[PDB]
């Protein structure tokens, strides 16, 4: 089956694409950077501030999506040329992949996507 | 079960790689550039027409699995440098609808040096 | 099913992370960078010397989870700015994806993440 997840606790893209995509037992997180849901504008912090937004969006995502943070089994790190993902993805250990890039879109300081399992 | 997916239609891959491999109900797509099948190399010279090639490309590899555009679940795409809004007005004709998780990041170089690359996942029931 | 994999054989994994993650069918390999797990440093040489530990780690975390390498069906490299690629896929023939980027954990010249398929 294939479902597409909305909830107002993560940014609302605002071009073609979902925050998520639930293919079989697979949710496949689309790009996310620091925006606050509530307001939707992106912070304008250092690294921590951001990247702890960025964790809160992806945990809203899980949740409405109906997944916990220990289903996270693959995260992709991009930042522009961190005890924080402990309390997310301590129960977890997903696989993870990180590199640094020339810029985000809307010139952000770190950008995520993550993929979750649950049987 | 596992199998390589080939068509004439899409850029030939160089080296031990292949277009796209179909797992299971899952399509892995290799990332594309815009690179026109029939003449060999690389269109125009614009991100309008460089985008739309490399979705015309993606789109073939698709039908050649049996997929569709609206089975494509995740895309991610790779930019020199800005651009990124162009490139919205022509893959919004292929993904409008049903708008796939998308991942946007530029980069440094692409291969032999064009303006995008996109690669997919997608997903028949 | 899910289920984190481990090898003494490739790098130890470093904070809230896995080698490899198994799901259902899939295999989900972090991104391996050419540390030897041996000594725990970069492996001196060029970036033919890089690739070959990077894609020897690869392997590694592949046999533990009893993978082959005909099972991978998804390769994404890393470049900061060859036969050895045959030998490693010339059975499985992946898609592959390739980019160049600022820069690499550690500094290193290339990382490699990968995706296996086993029914």
């Amino acid at each position: 089956m294939k479902e597409v997840i909305f909830t107002e606790n993560a940014p609302k893209p605002i071009g073609p694409y979902s925050q998520a995509i639930k293919a079989g037992n697979f949710l496949f997180i689309a790009g996310q950077i620091p925006i606050d849901p509530k307001t939707g504008e992106i912070v304008k912090g250092d690294i921590k501030d951001q990247t702890r937004q960025v964790l809160e969006n992806i945990k809203a995502i899980l949740e409405a999506a109906g997944y916990s943070l220990n289903d996270v089994i693959k995260v992709t790190v991009y930042l522009k040329d961190n005890e924080v993902y402990a309390e997310y993805f301590g129960e977890s250990k997903p696989a993870r992949v990180a590199v640094e890039v020339s810029r985000l879109p809307k010139d952000v300081l770190i950008e995520i996507e993550a993929i979750a399992y649950k049987e």
